């Protein structure tokens, strides 16, 4: 029916704004007029309420009725190159993420780190892809949304091809009809990437494919977040499959993409 952190209630009946970031509203501008127009939500432009700038954008749940939403973080890479040197030149010490890092596994940090009681960014984000599935298949589940209400962030070491497999089994609840749907969405989304001007001239980092479907049997996909979404310089293009190697700036989106489809026909196939 309707979404209602960075997300606030629209006047207009079925739109939701998000907090505006120019990273972010550079890309919606040009996906509107891209291939990949219809695989993200519409974008209206932008609108000013509290002395804030906010995206106006399509409420994807609106067409659902109790809508089941399960958010998915495409890539090998969830943060950009220039945090490695802003940590090599001016580390900015995260007490928080030492803390979520000891929480998991206390063998984790490095004697400096427990020193620090603090960890670098990009060293906590490096930890969270490879507990996770992120590093060897490219993507993770950040979080399910259930139409009982009920919603869970408990995927930090959702990792293996058959527990990813098992969490998409339990969000689709045996609905043939659903799963279905979903992997034409996904076959027609790799289509698109794969021809699209936008994709091959971007670095596609902390984006997420969104699923949604309800008991109707309704079922989509969309891409979502392109706040760290960032054009490569002089009309240089990425794979979206090779492996990263700092300075070639591949995030790996397309592998991700590849072995989730792969895992959603393998499910199909059960
Ligand atoms: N256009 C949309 N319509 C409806 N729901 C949306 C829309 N965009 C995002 N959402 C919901 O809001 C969540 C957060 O979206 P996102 O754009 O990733 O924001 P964020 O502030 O970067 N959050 P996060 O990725 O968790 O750090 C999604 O997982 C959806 O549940
Ligand atoms: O999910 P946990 O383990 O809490 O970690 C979050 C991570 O999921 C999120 O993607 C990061 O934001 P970003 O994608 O804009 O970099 C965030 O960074 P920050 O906003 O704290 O700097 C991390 O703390
Ligand atoms: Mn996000």
């Amino acid at each position: 029916g309707s979404h209602m952190g960075s997300f606030k209630a629209a006047g207009t009946s079925g739109l939701i704004l998000k907090r505006c970031s120019e990273p972010e509203r550079y890309c919606l501008a040009r996906l509107m007029a891209d291939a990949l127009r219809g695989c993200v939500p519409a974008f209206h432009g932008v609108v000013e309420r509290d002395g804030e700038s906010y995206l106006q954008l399509q409420d994807l749940l609106d067409g659902f009725d109790g809508p089941c939403v399960l958010d998915c973080k495409m890539g090998v890479r969830t943060y950009l190159e220039e945090e490695l040197t802003k940590a090599r030149e001016r580390p900015k010490l995260r007490k928080d993420m030492y803390k979520k890092m000891l929480a998991v596994d206390p063998e984790a940090p490095t004697e400096e780190e427990h020193a620090q009681r603090a960890v670098t960014k990009p060293r906590y984000m490096q930890w969270r892809e490879g507990i996770s599935s992120s590093t060897t298949l490219g993507f993770r589940i950040e979080g399910i949304k259930k139409a009982d209400g009920s919603c869970s962030t408990d995927f930090k070491t959702t990792r293996s091809r058959e527990q990813v497999l098992r969490v998409f089994e339990e969000f689709v609840q045996g609905d043939e009809e659903v799963l279905r749907r979903y992997l034409n969405r996904l076959q027609q989304i790799r289509d698109t990437l794969e021809v699209s001007e936008f994709f091959r001239r971007h670095e596609v980092i902390g984006s997420s494919l969104l699923f949604v479907h309800d008991h109707c049997h309704r079922a989509g996909v969309w891409l979502i977040d392109f706040g760290k979404t960032t054009p490569l310089p002089d009309g240089q293009i990425l794979d979206h499959r090779r492996p990263w190697e700092e300075g070639n700036r591949e995030d790996g989106y397309l592998l991700g993409l590849d072995n989730l489809i792969g895992i959603l026909a393998s499910l199909a196939e059960r």
